[PDB]
């Protein structure tokens, strides 16, 4: 039986995130615990690529121009949608998972999903870097198995 | 009238299996009855190929790179999904299920959905190995039939 | 003004079933009034391609095959659904109605959806030969009319 | 500042319409609403063509013919979905509707949704020529106006 | 064992169709629905006899006129009775039911019963072109099998 | 397709009546409006039989008699039944009803149903001149529809 | 049968429009609504002529002097009008509504009548843009319908 399965050390890869703009005091720290994963686990950060989009909604579009340079070996998508009053919640958050696994198999590059969608406010605070740790931290570490796992499936 | 339909034999066919590392002790027990269900059916563990994959997210782009593979007959997707408080679920379930279908109906190779989507941690260990029978066994038996079909149709 | 419209008769028109295996005792009558149907409109029975696939998750992979043979005229697809205790019916019924409609428009051929997707045994009981009248039937009618169709707007 | 905008003028346009055969009354009226419509801001009846099919699901698949024919303008999709018992309504409109809009963009001709989807048969009636107007003639007025939009805009 | 059973054809089959002017909104969706399915499945419209009766009451003695001409093959009984205050409902049913099956078997050719009988307003509307199919349609097509099937039986 | 339809003119036309006694009150009502009927669908009242019997239970043997003399070409029937509080409505309006039928199948002459049956007198009010019209105009038509029927018929 | 009806082409024509100064927020997107109208359907701005009044207590006296100008064809009457405390509402609007009416008549003129009376201020913001379309452009087409009819009909 073959196995194929990553490390999780990040020497010599390189990443891209994308951050949103919107809900800014959270998504500060998803993109504080990405960094710190990558970090310690080996990775410079000069090797790190970071793209700032105002919303949700262009995480895919800038995924897309991250996730075509030959030198980026992942994607972090980070982000932050609390639910409102509106059924807005719903049609933002459903293009943003559709179009980055769409832009996933795509390009055949693992986008990491790090984007948190929350009913209220309290469970995006505990998602963030609080009680139930950060989804930017999960994603790197995501992205860093995945950048290991590829270089032994390709 | 012509019928086509396929037997349950594996003998001689290929299988990839892509596993998440997510709800690691319910994944483990689903991988054990894929492989026992394809081993006792009169296949070979060594034409088995095993990918690891952090999430459920990572399955599609993963079984994108598998079921390219010319070796391979058929891929089965495993992963266990359990609702948590936030919207989360629904939204990587639709995405996980939705690149599965894509993927097969683009790569006419037969991927089959062995994820569980729970709402609650009691009938996701229903669906693994207890009362109901583990979705390893019945997606390797969904695999090796359709893998038995496709040598006809085709 | 020009009308564009298809008979109902069946001389001359070659048609591919898939059915699903699953909920083995509804879908054998599905099959039946697809049959029926397709015979007692003036179609013959050795023109039936019949595709028999485990559950309703490869059906539109199956349909798939069978929509790219020249020799079929309009594919039928059959099946049963239920919804269980995990939200795993929902995103089994999205996924195989969409594979099933993006493959209808991909191939320009038409693919009939006759699949039940009932929340309850009762209903399912109902609509497969019971008072409702089984959607095998249906559906061949539909596969009926268009292939009629599509001859004279092609 | 340049502004495009469609007047409803129809002389000299071509039109295609769907209609299903289900709920027989009610498309009746709505496909008169679509023609009367067509025939009092200035276009011809000789200028229109008419398909007609089984049921909903087939509506994208004849539209995808008739939108492909170089000598029409727009295409008019008219059914009417009521809901039932089983949750066959929603799997049968998000197709209908993701197929007609998938088809528009690719087509990059107008393809307008004229399609009636109700909880209940007073609703519809409602919307098929009673007091809240039939979409037959609001969707032929659509047609109209990005019809004559196009042809600025080309 | 032989079996005797009727085609859907309608090649050469010549029809009778009886059809009240009370209720004068739905008896007209059901005429039109056994027209076109007697149309549609190969019969000609010069080959149907419309006969016009003021109420539900004379469809017996009407159909006796017609069904004992030699040049008709089956007779359809065509006509919408909805409840009122009194009893009077069940006393024009009955009579009706009763004159056509006994008219039925004395001249022994198949006289079709498509007489809706409703509770309420709302059921009718249902039972003739809308959620649940008009009888109109379904009166024609069991026409159609009997007349097919007495040429053998005959 | 040949059109059987009865004009509303009842020139040159011969009419029965048959009237019961019980109920003198509101019969007599039915009787006018019977006979207003006839004459300003220009009939002349020399052309009218009216056969007075005692109660309902009569009407069908009176109406034998009248329906076999040759020239009369139609026969109405006129009474009130109200309700009491014995069963004795049910087996008196049924046999009615069914003579009345019957007679009508067997003498291939219209005989039509004019008598009201009601639960309570204030219906049998409404429906013998006030609100909601009388079955004495009612049948009038019927006959009269009936008759002008029949001559192109026969 | 002669058929009489008007076309939706407003080449040609010449409009006057009456809007009451009260309800400033609302007459003037009834107002847009009607412009839009005339001007979309062909008409020229140029050919529009808009009297503005103090409240709609003077609308029938400023439609008496637009309506006998020989160079206007039709009138359309914009106000809004909304229940207060007072009985006020209803002599208001009865008597705007009748003087409006008389004149038409009186003059042998359309005189359109698309004044909003609403019981509360939320229906009229729906009557006027919003879910349920602006009566202006309501009014605007019965007034281009009823142009059209005119020149025929005279």
């Amino acid at each position: 039986m073959e196995i194929y399965e990553g490390k999780l050390t990040a020497e010599g890869l390189r990443f891209g995130i994308v951050a949103s703009r919107f809900n800014h005091a959270l998504v500060d720290r998803l993109v504080e615990g990405a960094i710190d994963c990558i970090v310690r686990h080996g990775g410079r950060e000069e090797d790190i690529t970071l793209v700032r989009v105002p919303g949700s909604w262009e995480i895919p579009v800038a995924a897309g121009e991250l996730a075509r340079k030959e030198d980026i070996d992942a994607v972090i998508a980070i982000g932050v949608l609390i639910r409102g009053a509106t059924p807005h919640f719903d049609y933002i958050a459903s293009e943003v998972s559709k179009g980055l696994a769409n832009l996933s198999l795509e390009l055949r590059k693992p986008i990491t999903f790090g984007v948190i969608t929350a009913d209220t406010l309290e469970q995006a605070i505990e998602r963030a870097g609080t009680k139930h740790g950060n989804k930017g931290w999960e994603a790197a570490l995501s992205a860093i198995e995945m950048a290991n796992l590829f270089k032994s499936l390709r």
